[PDB]
């Protein structure tokens, strides 16, 4: 037992990370087969991030402008093209450590692992959720752009995130690996801001089920509630509405614990209206919302990845 | 910015993980050069974990009894010996992915990354601290024994933990890689229990400094306190005593923030006596104690590992 915010093993992604330098900008790239993917703002100079113009800027670039370090080994760039907000640097060597992979785009409420990198070298790994407002609460310093987020499904890496920027509240914004931003953000220096967030209701319920599985039961009650009347309380506390599909997705956790989903909702209702009264749940004094039902089932059953 | 509980990239350890099967027991082993390390209780049968006798049990074993799977490739065991509570299985192949490594033993209060494994296959990675009572609050199911904990210092893996067991409160106990248990636990089924824990004071202060660096300042005050009189409050709230060496270790974080260590202690004192009054620190409603000063400096400065 135990419940711990768990990332996927990072080895398969570590072997894809490289350093991309152009002009005075150094950031990270992702090397898969003979392409290096990286944020297009590597082409820019401090005065370019005012109102930059990437098509104009890119036509002025040459392949030799792009220095790509794979560890202590340099790669010729033999072509370059923009795809939305990422660059694709075509190189003369396919990465022999290319895992099986997919480029997927995730939904707010879904989680993934981030391999934070600097100068093409992995620094650490941690789990994040895509917030309802399309930001992530990460840990990113200068030079971390191009770090990727991912999930692993048996032997296949599903890349879902590439880091581009921090917003003024200290949250982070980026793109999918096709270069399309998550949320209404642009890779320019503007006054852009996150915008209002909500709590991921279905994930809180999943985490309450994780707590029960691990022996925290004090918040359980015999009360129940209707889906409609729970959702009236959810809206009050700036929680997302719970749908019948959410109820269905929580079925297996409901079956394992013997606690009906709507009964767990009645527990959440009481927690929202009364607080915790000095008690904790899975070592937290807050209702936690960055574990999906999948994350709970995975950890409270022990699935691996070769 | 941001502050997130971060593990080391796990790739170097993933390449060392193997499956060890003997009789009906399957667990994980660590393959370095031509030795596989694993918990000695793999040699035992359900009725052996009552009062088992590992020297007697091991002399009755044969090399061929030990099935070692390195992925989809089998390794002949060519020798075996016990070292304290671990077995060393000498195999006919050196692991070509052996990183540079050391076997170190850590102090309570120190942190490390755990690569949870099942059937020799990595499942997930997360950060743990060695509690003052020599337990760790992990996430471990059946078949996870032999998973290791580690730190990485530039290119060198310092293995510090190998998992052996869960205790009745849901915490976990194991050994260093020389097979010596952390704390007063034995690899037998007894009524053993964790025993009283305390909060790691110097780590809480480090995390308060991490909060300031990231813009949480509401808990700061102009108050100050003496080391002696802080420690009177610490004892009251079952926090560890703060030593002058702890104060020294917090120096760099004090210098970066401009908040004297003793002033931060005065802030902690107020937090302990008053609580948080509905506010949070780095997304937590509890005083967090599993980040060391090193962990804070590392993450709030961006060190990597090749
Ligand atoms: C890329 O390495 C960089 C990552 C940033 C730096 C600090 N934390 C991060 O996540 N990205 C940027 O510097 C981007 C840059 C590309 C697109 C727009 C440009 C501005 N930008 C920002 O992140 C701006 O915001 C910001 C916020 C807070 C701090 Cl302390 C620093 C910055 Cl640069
Ligand atoms: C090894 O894979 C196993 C890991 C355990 C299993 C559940 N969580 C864990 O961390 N270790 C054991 O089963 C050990 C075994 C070797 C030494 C003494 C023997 C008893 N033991 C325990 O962990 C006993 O405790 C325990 C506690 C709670 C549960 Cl749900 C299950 C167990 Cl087995």
């Amino acid at each position: 037992s135990g419940f711990r915010k768990m990332a996927f093993p990072s080895g398969k992604v570590e072997g894809c990370m490289v350093q991309v330098t152009c002009g005075t900008t150094t950031l990270n790239g992702l090397w898969l087969d003979d392409v290096v993917y990286c944020p297009r703002h590597v082409i820019c100079t401090s005065e370019d991030m005012l109102n930059p113009n990437y098509e104009d800027l890119l036509i002025r670039k040459s392949n030799h402008n792009f220095l790509v370090q794979a560890g202590n080994v340099q790669l010729r760039v033999i072509g370059h093209s923009m795809q939305n907000c990422v660059l694709k640097l075509k190189v003369d060597t396919a990465n022999p450590k290319t895992p099986k992979y997919k480029f997927v785009r995730i939904q707010p409420g879904q989680t993934f692992s981030v391999l934070a990198c600097y100068n093409g070298s992995p620094s650490g790994v941690y789990q994040c959720a895509m917030r309802p407002n399309f930001t992530i609460k990460g840990s990113f310093l200068n030079g971390s752009c191009g770090s990727v987020g991912f999930n692993i499904d048996y032997d296949c890496v599903s890349f879902c995130y590439m880091h581009h920027m921090e917003l003024p509240t200290g949250v982070h914004a980026g793109t999918d690996l096709e270069g399309n931003f998550y949320g209404p953000f642009v890779d320019r220096q503007t006054a852009q801001a996150a915008g209002t967030d909500t709590t991921i209701t279905v994930n809180v319920l999943a985490w309450l089920y994780a707590a029960v599985i691990n022996g925290d039961r004090w918040f359980l009650n015999r009360f129940t509630t209707t889906l409609n009347d729970f959702n009236l309380v959810a809206m009050k506390y700036n929680y997302e509405p719970l749908t019948q599909d959410h109820v269905d997705i929580l079925g297996p956790l409901s079956a394992q614990t013997g606690i009906a989903v709507l009964d767990m909702c009645a527990s959440l209702k009481e927690l929202l209206q009364n607080g915790m009264n000095g008690r904790t749940i899975l070592g937290s004094a807050l209702l936690e919302d960055e574990f999906t039902p999948f994350d709970v089932v995975r950890q409270c059953s022990g699935v691996t990845f070769q």
